[PDB]
């Protein structure tokens, strides 16, 4: 019963972690394939010689070069390295939209699609929900795996609520004012988890937690208006389940993305110490408070885009791309990122359609970017 | 459609609640059966008018005839109403370890046993699961219905240890000099629940954690060493489950006992508005922190009574009804409650035998009745 995993950016944050959950056990896990982009190298090489795998996809050329005998390059090599490979689970931890083509080559191959790569879910819509078998994608964010584990305590038809936790970011309690000199350096620092740029970002907007409320709606089916978040910052309630009769039932532990990791790979067996339990012979304190949405409309936008449907989900998602890069290079401030997702979602109506192809994912995508990167230049 | 309940204890804390809950789901649910004891009459008229039904045990003969109609009365009325009613479901909500005889019966007439008494299994022991079959025991006490729900969470193996709350009572983080001081109106009143006065003074002095830790072992047969207490002042979360791969799963509402009356009158369906659901919308905290075992040994004894296990756990709640009622009636101090269970636990060694017949549990029962009540007189 030794799965065979394939793992997208095993270079990253959730990669090295996912590597060294199989690493610990070789019983359950071996690693037959990995991807990333070529912009660490040397992690990359480490991980060759570690695991002993060759099968290997590298994005960028110049860095496929100096690595030197790597299978697959370019943009296309984590798509064509799933599809020419034979594995039981693949993990998705690429970042960004771009993660699609490998999340829908996963689906086909009938795999389980263990999914990091929230993007590719919230661009993908119905696209990769009808891609899909039943329990064929696994959640490996931190949410949706505790919604997965709180919904076995009833029937779908129980469910009256769900609930996200969010940390509320380092700018916790900020006022609209305050975020107005937000640095990138600022904003490069999360309470309670360390992540590649991306999902650090994110999550001081709250555009993770948008996204996240997005990716909630597509894997459990739940409308919008039944999905709610409360700001948690110790991050140990990664979610919760309110049910019919007043019972809601909840996932905590220490954060540590290596238990989501596990679970999803060995789903729906657990994996004996994945992670670290709450300790309960020490005192301890779990603060919730409501999110200000009045200074932070990330996941106000978000259900905007959700209910809308079709391809406004890229659309949020794609502008957040652009306008997050942006605020990086410094050419924005952090209260235009949120800003510009607004701006970008109210003019894209014509993006309300359910996409038939990939194709209108990526059109409304390259809309979507093209419309932040006027913003931005203005 | 509807579930015929018989509900033994009526006219008290959970009784009452019970048939509330019934008269708020007549679809769902019908009384077809009520017993007491005869200390409140008019509460009994009260229930017999209101639900219709003159099935009705008083045990106070006396009583009985006051209140008229009443077709058993005596000792043994609670048992024989139990085994002349046909009925889906009895509802055990009487008090104290009398409660046996019934709780032995209705698992013999094949119904389903919701038990809130539960003192009466704490005495029963194997005694009791002998009696019951896979799953007819259903728990209404709160932590065990929490633990239900939270064990839904994982298979059998995958279980690492059951975590109770306690409230900690209104003497919670007290010294034990603090103790010493402690009158019968200041151990009357609790922090989160209102109920009668057994386990009102129970959870003061921790012996209903106690006897709640014996409880999880008996219905859901995990060890004792697997088996935690946590105290928690809010009592909002009622008990949790921690996994082997570091996960905890907790079930959570404000204190209401309709909730877990609710849940076990209709398991495994939930029964809609039974309670109402945690509010995120305002700000709130829920805290942990140990229970001080020098000062609040019981939790200890309990376990310790449980791994000697036989009659022990007869002998640690009876020990603790007599200590406990001399208390009320100001003849001893409120440490000496615990001072004198621990006592009558150490001298009980000959007790650490399996009972053969409900006899043996009621003999343990009076030694260590008497044994108390020895200790009580000096
Ligand atoms: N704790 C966390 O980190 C959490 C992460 N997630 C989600 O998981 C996903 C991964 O996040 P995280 O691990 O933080 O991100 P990182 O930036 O740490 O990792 C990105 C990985 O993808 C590779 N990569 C980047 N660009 C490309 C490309 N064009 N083609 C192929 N590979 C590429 C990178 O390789 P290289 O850098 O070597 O080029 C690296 O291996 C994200 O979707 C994120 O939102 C969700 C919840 C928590
Ligand atoms: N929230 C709560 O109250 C909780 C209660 N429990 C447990 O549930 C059980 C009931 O508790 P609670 O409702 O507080 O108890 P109460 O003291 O409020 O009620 C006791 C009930 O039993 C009846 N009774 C007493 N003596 C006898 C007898 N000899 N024969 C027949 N009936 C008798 C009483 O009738 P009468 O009117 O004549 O006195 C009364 O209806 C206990 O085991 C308790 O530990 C557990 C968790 C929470
Ligand atoms: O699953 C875990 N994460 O998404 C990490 C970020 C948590 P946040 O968005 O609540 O700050
Ligand atoms: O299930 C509810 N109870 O047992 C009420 C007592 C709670 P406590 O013993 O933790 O104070
Ligand atoms: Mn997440
Ligand atoms: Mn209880």
């Amino acid at each position: 019963g030794r799965l065979r995993v394939v793992v997208l950016g095993s270079t990253g944050s959730i990669g090295t972690q996912a590597l060294q959950v199989i690493a610990d056990n070789p019983d359950r896990f071996e690693v037959v394939g990995l991807a990333a982009g070529g912009a660490h190298l040397d992690t990359l090489l480490r991980q060759r010689a570690q695991t002993g795998v060759t099968n290997i996809a590298v994005a960028d050329e110049h860095a496929a070069q100096r690595v030197g005998d790597i299978p697959y390059h370019g943009s296309d090599a984590a798509t064509r390295l799933v599809e020419q490979t034979e594995a039981d689970v693949v993990l998705n931890a690429l970042v960004g939209a771009l993660g699609l083509r490998p999340t829908l080559a996963a689906l086909k191959t009938g795999a389980r699609l263990a999914l990091a790569n929230k993007e590719s879910l919230v661009a993908g819509g119905s696209l990769v929900l009808r891609a899909a078998r039943p329990g064929q994608i696994v959640p490996v964010d931190s949410e949706h795996s505790a919604l997965a584990q709180c919904l076995r305590g009833g029937t779908p038809d129980e469910v009256a609520k769900l609930v996200l936790t969010a940390s509320g970011g380092p700018f916790r309690g900020w006022s609209a004012a305050d975020l107005e000199h937000v640095t990138p350096e600022q904003a490069g620092a999360h309470p309670t988890f360390s992540m590649g740029p991306m999902n650090t970002l994110n999550s001081a907007s709250l555009v993770n937690k948008g996204l996240e409320v997005i990716e909630t709606h597509l894997l459990f089916g739940i409308p919008y208006d039944r999905i709610d978040v409360v700001v948690h910052p110790q991050s140990i309630i990664h979610s919760m389940v309110t049910f019919i009769d007043g019972s809601t039932i909840a996932q905590a532990s220490p954060p540590d993305m290596k238990l989501p990791i596990s679970l999803a790979l060995g789903w729906p067996r657990r994996v004996s110490g994945a992670a670290a339990a709450c300790d309960f012979h020490t005192a301890s304190s779990w603060e919730f408070e409501p999110l200000d949405t009045d200074v932070f409309p990330a996941v106000e936008l978000a259900r905007q885009a959700g209910v809308a449907g079709g391809c406004m989900t890229a659309v949020y998602n794609a502008a957040n791309e652009e306008a997050a890069a942006a605020f990086l290079a410094g050419r924005i401030g952090f209260p235009a990122i949120v800003g510009i997702i607004a701006d970008v979602l109210h003019a894209a109506d014509q993006w309300a359609v359910e996409p038939a192809t990939v194709d209108d994912v990526l059109d409304a995508q390259r809309w979507a970017r093209e419309r932040a990167q006027r913003a931005v230049s203005g």
